[PDB]
């Protein structure tokens, strides 16, 4: 089939729909791929690498959008609304329940849109988001260490300390995928680490990973209060299915933290579990409240596009191949794929997006 | 005795001569300490903490400089030349072989100046520099990870990678104190690590620390060339006694590195082992040569003043106490202290500084 | 019941149906066991040990084959066709889909034959093969190290290297049971290790076992090519259910490998994932193609009969006991056992073997 | 200076005096190197690699022996006696106290001969032998595992066992360099390990390396007897300065060992600590006594010439460079080098070799 | 709702139904809690702590028993039979199949009684017992070490030994929750450890936790006999669903053990797997049979009430909250809770307790 890969146009978005290794694999399956020049450059892939792989490098987005299947990272923007085609297959992150205009647009056009984030296993797991959660967890500590540096606004604490001197104290709220990857890094830098979770069985499992090196604590307000007050680095990594996140950290608790301490709340979209936290810019990634540094920049994985592009591809690829092979019939063979389906032929198909635009259904 | 601690005035210097725990200890020994207001604040110590410790908080530097002993972090600046006194004891980092004017100043004044960096054991070890080498080694990786982020100018590589994706490759030139601490951090973040050294016995010792997790390689041009070409993060940590550092990495080698890769040369004063590296600012910590990011900001430990102040104190303290107790006679009891002596009563005493200002002796 | 254990007669087969500990256990359950003299000697078990266990040691195979139940390791050979009886229970590895004559023989005779390799759990797992996969994985590295020795034909590389010198590079294709055990050994010898797999969730799990000590890579032709070219030791450990193995390594790739490098493809029966690999002898376990040493000897576990006999027994025993107790009714109580049933009363019962000898059904 | 490297002619000797990386380094120092064609091929180095390094590849040994300095691995053989020159510098392993004829030959010729094995530090350490001890220690386990395989003559025991089955038991007599490297490998393969030593302080140090994973036992006849009787693999790694090795294992003890168990005595030249052990061939590396497999092949490191050549070079190189630079005056600057001196201008200089050929002095 | 917490009156019982953190959490949910004075003191919780949490501290048990819901640790005793009320909710450990009188009492009264130990998941797991199994496993080793001390009656063996001296040998029968926690501690003290289990898949899993540090052995009489004879510390940790425990250790085996060796059978209620073991007192926790020390004191977790109270609460809490919120309707929403139901309105509801008092149903 013909596969197009336009360059990402969203602000600060350096990832790319397909890496060269993916392309190669696709080309060996009988398919042909068209990629816009420079599409891969923010991620570290030259057009050259794409040609070596069997890609046809196209000079414009029009040329890339004109294919039967388009594979991207982010949702289409208004600047590209006119590039879309009636019978395309669009496979990318959509987040439709947050973009009515976008939802209507796809609807008018009549294509079929499959969202990475709705492809779901019986497991109830979302295989195409995980890779991003792993990365965010790892980055949280890296960003946190930077902001604990004096020139960056923090107290001037080295996470690992040095023999004779106290190490930094990292408190992680939530021991799921993100919280677990964060703990791995903090431990690697030498910090003293505490993880809170409400699921004891998850806590038991974490003990198999860390042994007695990390403190594994049941999530209750009383212990949270004490721990948070002593933290140099607080990482929010909580997720709850039927809703937005619980505020485990009220402004009053924040007020009790040490000056120059830092909070990184990875749970930014769904609210955060920290009361004083809101999303931040990039020309201004942080702000202070009570002398405590706040970091609320989202899509953390965008800081490592080379690593992030491959991680995503490793997971999307088999789906890309199935679609290229069976086209629309794959949704009838693949239940997970069938669940990624959001829009088709002017109809809003995803039940979740329906309950949000009940009048769009 | 009376001990004074002025606030550091050098640019970007947030450390402080004595921490509150040190002060307390000093006060319990019979001594009294005077500290300039706000002297400890960049390091995270309020005047309050100093008063609780037994310190007398003085409102001006004059008041702090007027003591029989002054304890600081950096060398005196011209702005303080008039504050110095004839019979003081000055204990701080001096680096006289690089400051003639300063050397002459101390000479005129007639005090006795003891340099942290010349206090030396029979071991030939410099006990008061080590703490700073440990910190620099640990920070190098932390800074390196930041600069490998796309927005910071790097390729966009996560050091630890994610299962399925290649981890970052870190190459460390020199397996001494700095190189060893750097390896500890890189390994902690999940990177693939290679350390080069010319001392096999040091390599053998490192194996006892890391096992087979790190690649331990003999330093020869041939292997260096190959390794460096594949690095995401290159850390220079070489030191050679009788001179400046060897250029293990010529511009030609740098030219062969991947775009967006980063070099952190901790060996900045003595030259660096990297040809294209020079010191950098803070309003501009890095620059590019061949698409490769260069970081040459010195006194790395200044980024974590809270941790760095305590590490230094843990080591200087026993010397501070000996001086306060025995005053000048300590140099006659302590050989290491006797070696820290640089200037006394208008005479240049340190042989090393003499061979540099042979006409000052 | 009466249980017989003949000595294995197949070439190079030193294992034995029951170890002495098994026998003891069987005897304490009310059963009696007859074993041919010397049956256990290749595995390190003297007849003495068998008598201490409660076994009756019989002088001939006839005496051992004449029992209501016979327990062996390998399939019956033509030399024993006349020893079989109409109503026996035969429990051993059969591999009928590869032995028509054998399949017809059991059919004529009219016994019931249960194959270790078809006993299967709902899990779809084959509990009686695993023990052999674990052993093969561990041996692969052991054999590989031997063949990397100069006198054995290899390049003369020590897997662990020595501080100052590069360790050997081991590449494992497939991260399942075999590939995982191989990685454990390679890591134990100090090698640099890469594992490829197409299942990301398996890759994630492996990270919980190895941390960042092993490189965990997604199986794609592009990365495979690069990795394989740099390998000292290549281990094939791929398995795919609905068929034979994929050739992940074409002769062209093999041609690009270093002279004296070695390939051990554990996936020998089902083809191998290496193009240039074919089964080898024992009077000649290896051969060279492009200066690269090939090892294709099967039934690797036969090299450690003492360890292999016990591992198998630990798993077969509970089934042996159930059969001795309930005889044929066990297949009606045990679904896994019911699945091991291949032949009974002249009829070919196993659906898998039926689809192979569709005219035998 | 001119440096020659002849091809090694001794039987089964595949190492080479200088690797290509060494050569390169030498060439960059102002020196020129001549190497006999194919000299590096048994170690995995093509002439090509030597030319790339700056070597001049010579067609004959005569051409290589004709230089002011010759660098080899083994001692000169009678076939090369005529190639030697009056004023050469010969640097290689000599073992003169075992070769009278050779000793006389060097004497006649009048060159100066420096033996790797006599270069000694104040430490009393022999820096140029260690690399070989490390390798032998690692290989011992590798060879031992092979001989425990049934087809190789052993009991058929997998060192690591499998969950549910006992691992192999490895007993190491001597916890020095060799014994320690052996333990590292055995532990890596999963074996149960015991190390005996008479030096408690060495035992204490080993605990810092292995923790409680290895049993660390004081060397006394009583415990030795018990342990040895239960071993699958016995490794002799004892060394005593003023003499030959103690027989810690009398034939009577050997008689008590399990059939198919194996003994690898790395202490072969100095006798061995095992009574029934003698050196073996290569066309016959082992023999049996009491059903116990004996391995007594020496120069174990010769099995991995690629790894062994580099390990040796990493250590000899700085000495090779000093000699090329200062020629004979290096012995007057280098005490360790001065100690390597065995023969010069017809005189036997090495005190140790003198006390052996008291009439040659 | 109103929640009461009486002080535990059973002998040697220091735990308490709710910890202060639990209380706080309950109070924030809209509920009010009444606790008898001193109820928390044996566990380390002052009334003060309870008041800070929002508890109302009541002076008598009557006051605590008079609530709509009573939360305790142990079963009600005759001394409290008169305190119970018709429509209460009683949530605590009951063990009714062992207390007929108690069972009849609850029956008369007409309350609804929910037993911690019958709350069960589809998993068939008993979430409210696990926490106690983990603790018992950890304590077993701690108690065992104490009894191996000479003054306590044991042989005088230090589990970890010291470099040069054999470590203690610990044998664990059963590799489930208890056996696994015991192994963790024994390994932590430096002992040589063997675990036996009949489930190979459990053995495989344990290898992922311990690697090759522990010996993982299949449970068969032959190996058990040998291992037990050499043990310093034997820990019984076997559980079998449809019955009482198997005697894996007959008195005859015990007779073969070393004098001063110790047995701790955690499997005390269900019999023990050790023939010579019976429950013991506290004024006499052990006894000897054949010079072997026996420890059979039950409810091991009672020795660490501070730790044990919190572990239990972490697990019971969510159930306590559900009950307080939905009262009786929770059993209709919660299947696990519905399974904890033993008695209600004079009727015996639990099928298991019915089959024991078939005439009570
Ligand atoms: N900013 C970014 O780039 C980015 C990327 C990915 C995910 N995230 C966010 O990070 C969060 C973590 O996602 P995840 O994949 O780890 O989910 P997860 O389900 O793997 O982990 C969440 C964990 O939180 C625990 N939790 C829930 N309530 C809790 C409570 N009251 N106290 C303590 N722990 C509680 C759960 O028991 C669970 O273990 C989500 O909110 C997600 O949206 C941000
Ligand atoms: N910028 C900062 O804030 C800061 C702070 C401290 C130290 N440093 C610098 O960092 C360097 C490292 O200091 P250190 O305490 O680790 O010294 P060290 O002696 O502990 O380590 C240096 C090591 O380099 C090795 N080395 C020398 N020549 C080599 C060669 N050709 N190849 C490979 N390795 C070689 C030596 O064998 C030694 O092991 C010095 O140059 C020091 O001035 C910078
Ligand atoms: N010679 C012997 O004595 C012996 C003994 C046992 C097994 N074997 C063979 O070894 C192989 C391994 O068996 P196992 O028990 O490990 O199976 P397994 O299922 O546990 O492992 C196989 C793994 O291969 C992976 N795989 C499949 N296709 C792949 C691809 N294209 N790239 C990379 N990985 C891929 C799967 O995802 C899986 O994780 C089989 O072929 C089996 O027949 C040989
Ligand atoms: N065959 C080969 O290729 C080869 C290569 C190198 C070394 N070797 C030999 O291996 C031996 C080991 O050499 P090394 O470098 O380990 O020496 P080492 O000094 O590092 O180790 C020897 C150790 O043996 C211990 N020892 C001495 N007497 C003992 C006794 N009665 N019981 C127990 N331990 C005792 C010492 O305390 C010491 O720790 C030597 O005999 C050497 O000649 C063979
Ligand atoms: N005294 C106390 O305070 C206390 C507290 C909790 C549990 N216990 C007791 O401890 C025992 C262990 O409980 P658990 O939670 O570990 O159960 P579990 O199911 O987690 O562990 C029991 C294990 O025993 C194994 N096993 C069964 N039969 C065996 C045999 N013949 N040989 C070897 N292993 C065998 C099973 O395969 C299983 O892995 C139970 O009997 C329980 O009643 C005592």
């Amino acid at each position: 089939m013909e596969i197009g890969v336009p360059k990402e146009i969203k602000n600060q978005e350096f990832r790319v729909g397909l890496s060269p290794s993916s392309v190669r694999t696709l080309v060996e399956a009988g398919h042909t791929v068209f990629i816009e020049t420079q599409a891969g450059i923010g991620a570290g892939f030259a057009d050259q690498d794409y040609v070596q792989a069997g890609a046809q490098v196209v000079p414009s987005a029009k040329d890339a959008w004109s294919r039967e299947m388009v594979v991207k990272v982010k949702e289409p923007l208004p600047a590209e609304y006119d590039l879309m085609q009636k019978d395309q297959l669009l496979f990318t992150y959509l987040h439709l329940a947050a973009a009515r205009e976008l939802t209507e647009q796809l609807m008018r056009v009549g294509l079929t849109a499959i969202a990475y984030e709705t492809v779901e296993l019986p497991n109830r797991s979302l295989p195409l988001l995980t890779p991003m959660s792993i990365i965010a967890g790892r980055l949280s500590v890296q960003f946190g260490a930077r902001f604990l540096e004096r020139q960056q606004g923090g107290r001037g604490v080295l996470l690992g300390g040095v023999p004779g001197v106290k190490p930094g104290k990292v408190v992680i709220l939530g021991g799921g995928v993100v919280g677990t990857e964060a703990a791995k890094m903090a431990v690697g830098l030498g910090a003293q680490v505490q993880i809170f979770d409400i699921n004891v069985e998850r806590l038991s499992y974490l003990e198999t990973l860390f042994g007695s090196r990390v403190e594994l604590l049941y999530s209750n307000s009383a212990e949270i209060e004490t721990a948070v007050a002593e933290a140099d680095l607080l990482i929010g990594a909580v997720l709850v299915p039927g809703r937005r996140a619980p505020i485990l950290v009220p402004a009053s608790l924040v007020e009790q933290m040490r000056t120059g301490s830092v909070i990184v709340d990875v749970a930014v979209d769904q609210g955060g579990c920290v009361e004083t936290l809101h999303p931040t810019s990039h020309t201004q990634p942080t702000y202070e409240v009570f002398g405590v540094v706040h970091y609320g920049v989202p899509n953390m994985p965008g800081a490592v596009p080379w690593t992030a592009t491959q991680a995503l591809n490793n997971s999307t690829l088999p789906y890309v191949v199935k679609l290229a092979n069976q086209g629309l019939k794959a949704l009838e063979t693949d239940d997970a794929l069938a669940k990624g389906l959001n829009v088709q032929a002017h109809r809003l198909v995803h039940p979740a997006v329906q309950q949000v635009f009940p009048d769009l259904a």
